[PDB]
């Protein structure tokens, strides 16, 4: 609340199979002791990223996580967060809508 | 004094118009002594952002100018390049291919 904290993204919404490339612009954070953390009634996801994706200290690209449910019919609005490991520290929550995709592959 | 360096991109590409957000992280920056610009043979452009747009000194978001040809056929190819106003220095270009809108 006073500490963690997103500042900018470049997309507020995904696929929910995952897999999207966001850029997340936030104060200042430790490469080894932060995630980003998406949540939802029942459900909770982190992005995929390593520590060579927080640009000095300020930054993360990662890659969205799945959502819950792939078959997804209409956009579901979830909550993304900065979470501190070591202390448990959550940033205010930022919205981001899953949207319905299909995987060819997957039926 | 030090040197411009783009370290990553989101993209790579954007329509010819011109207007796509572009986040660009780099290495340490004054956010009132840098400018983004886009260059190919006879034609010449900044990135569209403002002071506010520079986040930590370390990363920069901006839209992409609108290519000298709005009605593209095929790929252009251009360089990408940070720059200083001051002293007019440089980073190394990316590529950036402006494309048919359509």
């Amino acid at each position: 609340t006073a500490e963690l904290k997103i500042c900018r993204v470049n997309r507020r919404s995904g696929s929910c199979l995952g897999g999207d490339e966001i850029f997340l612009l936030c104060d200042k954070v430790q490469k080894e002791d932060i995630e980003v953390y998406f949540t939802g009634p029942g459900w909770e996801a982190r992005g995929s990223f390593s520590q060579a994706d927080v640009h000095r200290q300020v930054a993360i690209v990662f890659r969205t996580p799945p959502y819950a449910d792939p078959s997804l019919q209409a956009p579901v609005r979830v909550s993304m967060q900065l979470r501190r490991p070591s202390d448990r520290e959550l940033s205010e929550p930022m919205e981001f809508q899953y949207l319905p995709d299909t995987d060819d592959r997957h039926r």
